[PDB]
């Protein structure tokens, strides 16, 4: 439609139709949206677990325990469930994985252009890893950037979704052995189609007036 | 043209056409995208500065100093420059500004439900400020979610934009007297139309293969 209509009609789904699945085209498009999100320095400090099977989602919903239990039925009833992960540290091999891939895609005309882009990227990586000591919080911010991108992208595809912070990230890091590969769960986003028990599909949307949140200068 | 064509054709603009400005409809649409972004608990832990005048951009461009001087020129040539700000602490009055706004929009059928909604939001807010002590970083992540949704929304509006971390947020907090109001600069996003000197408009996009970043389960 209009991208403003999409932003105004999308909502966090509270109940999913377990009968409605993603089309096989949609199942690949959402993978495109995770991949092609922008990131600072093109660092791409992230990993995704896309659970489509009942066996794989039951593994994710293990994280909806304790205080987060009202999040399990959303992870189980949705068609596909995306887990957004962030790197736990920025290492030079990942920095090298990015520039060597930028080179493979023809972003550099000469090797010397590749080395100044490699060197300049480490100038600002080091300002996070070595100086401010905040590369973990920094990389976690780029993954949230991807979520906002992803939530409006699956909405524009005609899909319902909910972002979830109401999950145990220690349980979900363990189930998929994430900490040892160098990642951490941040947001879990189930995607699919809502059901009649989605009570939020029948409510109006609320936001604060721009006269509170926005300043024109 | 779908949202996947948009996600694949958008780019970070490195040079803007200073003659190409946003239409007055576009200038209100980008304001909607900032307002209607989703947030955890609908906390909306945000503030935006939209600079459209030459003085207003030049005040923002004050933050492009030192190591960030190569950012000044984008902030000046763009049509509109949006500064994304995050709250420095989650206060109980803001939580109530939200509950009271959800009520005014008719999201509650009874007063008891408004108090249970209030009760649920403080159970989870206190888990950030009082238990985990990370509400400042928690709230900064929702702002980064908004940026990621903002970038893909203006792309679908037909606009070129660049997200910026290369700026002094202490200069930019001071220039707008933000720190005393309870806010901090995070990302600066100039929006508009690119110029021929945008070297990034003529390069291919690069992302890591899904076989490295993505796991299907
Ligand atoms: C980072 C983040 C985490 C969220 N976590 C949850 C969650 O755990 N459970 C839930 O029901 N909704 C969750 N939401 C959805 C918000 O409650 C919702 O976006 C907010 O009320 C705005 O409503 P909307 O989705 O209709 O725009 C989350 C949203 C964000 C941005
Ligand atoms: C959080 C964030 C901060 C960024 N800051 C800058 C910046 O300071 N200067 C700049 O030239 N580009 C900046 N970028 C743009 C990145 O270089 C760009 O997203 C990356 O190269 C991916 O390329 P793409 O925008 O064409 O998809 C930033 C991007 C993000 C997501």
């Amino acid at each position: 439609m209009d991208i403003i209509s999409v932003a105004l009609k999308r909502h966090s789904t509270k109940a999913f139709d377990a009968s409605k699945k993603l089309t096989p085209e949609q199942a690949e498009q959402i993978k495109t949206l995770l991949q092609y999100s922008p990131s600072s320095l093109n660092s791409q400090p992230w990993h995704f677990i896309v659970a489509s099977t009942e066996e794989g989602k039951a593994r994710v919903a293990k994280s909806a325990a304790g205080n987060y239990v009202f999040s399990e039925r959303k992870m189980l009833d949705a068609s596909h469930v995306v887990v957004f992960c962030a790197k736990t540290a920025m290492d030079d091999v990942w920095l090298k994985l990015v520039v060597d891939q930028e080179d493979a895609d023809g972003r550099f005309a000469t090797p010397e252009a590749k080395a100044a882009n490699d060197k300049g990227r480490k100038f600002w990586a080091d300002m996070h890893r070595k100086d401010l000591h905040d590369d973990a919080e920094w990389m976690a911010k780029q993954v949230y950037l991807n979520v906002g991108n992803f939530l409006l992208g699956v909405a524009a595809l005609g899909l319902d979704a909910v972002p979830i912070e109401g999950f145990d990230a220690a349980i979900l890091d363990a189930e998929f052995g994430l900490k040892e590969k160098g990642y951490t769960s941040l947001v879990v986003v189930p995607v699919g189609h809502h059901s009649v028990e989605d009570f939020n599909a029948t409510l109006p949307k609320s936001r604060l007036p721009q006269n509170i949140t926005l300043t024109e200068v």
